[PDB]
């Protein structure tokens, strides 16, 4: 499905295949983690990965 539920992310954080996506998609996951994202792009992958990393 990689509607961006946890898993496919978790993954993406791993190798560093997260930050391939456009921000439009991005967007998606923040939405379904809750966090502030941000208007650029790599900003997204941040959230998330603060998300799924220390």
């Amino acid at each position: 499905k990689v509607e961006y539920s946890e898993e496919e992310l978790k993954t993406h954080i791993s190798k560093g295949t997260l930050g391939k996506f456009t921000v439009p998609m991005l967007k998606e996951a923040c939405r379904a983690y809750g966090l502030k994202s941000g208007l650029k792009k790599q900003e997204l992958l941040e959230a998330l990965t603060k998300h799924f990393q220390d």
